[PDB]
């Protein structure tokens, strides 16, 4: 299967809880960094690691966030049935999202689909009061993409 890599986030020894995925959340944070810019980002304001699950890079690397197993922190009402995808940048502002990162995104998801036997994919904005994951994410071509079956309907 595809690399995803692993790197120590501060916080992560705390880890605790359950999570029985059902759903995929697709994110973005606004951000353009590291995985560990963002963890320490979030541990500034009341998380005590990334909420997020993965994140997808704008040069296609993935990374392992919290845990899957743990208790999420990535949607409101969904902690316990949710794994949280985030999108390295701002895609209220950023018009164009790098093809390498698109594929990363839909290579990522199909992957969970497969391991998790999960049907539900959508944009934080389909679960909560927010423009994320913002007014230019590709959304619709990216679960396009993961939904080939449509085709022969
Ligand atoms: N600190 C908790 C979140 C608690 C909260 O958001 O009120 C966590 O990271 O899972
Ligand atoms: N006291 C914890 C709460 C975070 C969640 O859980 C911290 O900020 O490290
Ligand atoms: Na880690
Ligand atoms: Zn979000």
């Amino acid at each position: 299967h595809m690399d995803i890599k692993k790197v120590y986030l501060k916080g992560q020894e705390e880890a605790k809880g359950w999570n029985k995925p059902n759903k995929i959340i697709i994110h973005h944070p606004e951000y353009n960094g590291s995985i560990e810019g963002l963890n320490d980002i979030m541990r500034s304001m009341g998380f005590y690691m990334i909420g997020y699950n993965f994140y997808v890079r704008k040069d296609g690397t993935v990374y392992e966030g919290r845990p899957v197993w743990a208790t999420g922190a990535n949607c409101y009402g969904h902690n316990h049935d949710s794994i949280g995808v985030c999108f390295e940048g701002n895609y209220d502002k950023e018009t164009d999202m790098p093809q390498e990162q698109f594929n990363a995104g839909v290579e990522l998801i199909k992957y969970l689909k497969s391991k998790y036997g999960i049907n539900e994919v959508n944009g934080h904005k389909h679960y909560y009061n927010t423009a994320c994951p913002g007014q230019y994410f590709p959304l619709e071509k990216m679960l396009s993409c993961l939904d080939g079956q449509l085709q022969q309907e």
